């Protein structure tokens, strides 16, 4: 099965393009989604945890308003990616959920990010919420330190479908090249035995590169690049992920 | 691991060594690829002498080689007879490859030749032995269009190669399934990491393993095969696209 967000159908031909967009301020965020219009993407997430007025309502509101207004083509993802998970910044679990269903009822961003570690409760009820407004929801998991055994990988994923996500995503870390490759492995038997909707994974840093590169075979619906900077370990240019996903695609 | 170094190429350091495949039937074919593959960017050429017609005619196979090493001139050359029990393209009784083998290392002018590891161990360590003794290098060759071994089978193979004498054990696998693909990466990570103290050629052939073509610099592989025009085995990509990946991975 697949998932649809603005006329783009994720799960389906070749791996889609995801840049995260960082900005500080209204006017970081301004610039920075103005120039992203050159970047070849495919969906567009903004790291809100980057933002600093991030307990302001009014002001990421305004920022998600600016963003939409420059990028009318792409789906926008509403990502606070929490201090525990790799993120800039911590809010109470209370913060985290009013943030993301206030993403939710604006209207502006056609997914929201859920992390799988923040309570069975609060999960159910926000993915509830978000699938009464037409909001898709990618529920995340990331161990920036370690790769778990592929049973546990697949665990999470297994959990995450439980929960009602539309897209299940896990990010690990290689310690060894073996840890790459039980990230794919737990790709390939999630994807193939369990999951009816589409799956995102990767291996983080420069040695699992090639989790970002190769989704169409292995699984993973959706990779991230970097447009100037990178949000996470291992990403490389967003030009070079097209090129590379074009070769795999046409190969 | 020892690098091992072809002419002035350095198998096992940097990113993977780029090879192609010279596939002409007759003398005639063999110039006009070599003509055609001079524009090519590639590393090592190999000359996939079981494409050749006239394999047990010792002058025909001397003129050919002589032919290639006349036109391409500063790449080390593969010769590489692929024998038919190994999916090439024709069929030799064990003497008759052990001789054409053996006429390769005496022209003086080829730096490698591939040797398949079932052959028979006997007639692979004499040739191995003959080959080193003439300053030609040994990659040791398997195999398998259909399946992939299990991965501790891979390893037993590659480590056979290196018992052998083999410079640079090589082993070529087809995936039935995805699962397949990785499980020719672990052998490879696997072999690298605690067996291999020498360069390793490796690769999960079709679309479906084509990874294996490009990640050999962080799995382990040496050297990938691409394609100029025409494909010697399933799965290679154009050597413009290979180089292109090739240099995103090693600078990522």
């Amino acid at each position: 099965k697949t998932v649809t967000v603005r006329d783009l159908v994720v799960g389906e031909g070749a791996p889609k393009i995801i840049v995260s967009l960082m900005g500080k301020t209204i006017t970081d965020v301004k610039s920075e989604a103005l120039a992203y219009r050159e970047a070849d993407f495919d969906i567009l997430e903004w790291r809100v945890d980057h933002f600093a007025n991030v307990t302001t309502a009014e002001s990421v509101l305004e920022a998600a308003g600016a963003i939409r207004e420059i990028i009318t083509d792409k789906p926008l993802l509403f990502t606070f990616r929490s201090a525990k998970e790799g993120g800039e910044q911590a809010l109470t679990t209370g913060q985290y959920i009013d943030l993301n269903r206030a993403a939710v009822d604006s209207g502006l961003v056609d997914m929201i990010d859920l992390e799988l570690f923040t309570g069975d409760d609060e999960v159910k009820a926000t993915v509830g919420y978000a699938h009464q407004h037409n909001v898709a929801v990618i529920m995340s998991n990331h161990d920036f330190h370690k790769t778990p055994a592929a049973e546990e990988i697949v665990q999470r994923l297994r959990k995450m479908q439980e929960l009602g996500a539309d897209i299940p995503k896990i990010a690990v870390m290689p310690q060894t090249k073996a840890d790459v490759l039980t990230l794919l492995t737990a790709t390939v038997e999630m994807q193939e035995r369990y999951a009816d909707r589409p799956i995102i994974t990767m291996s983080m840093s420069k040695t699992g590169v090639i989790s970002r590169l190769a989704g169409e075979v292995f699984g993973s619906a959706a990779t991230f690049g970097a447009v100037k900077k990178a949000s996470a370990p291992g990403q490389i240019s967003v030009a070079d992920l097209r090129t590379v996903l074009t070769i795999l695609h046409q190969a």
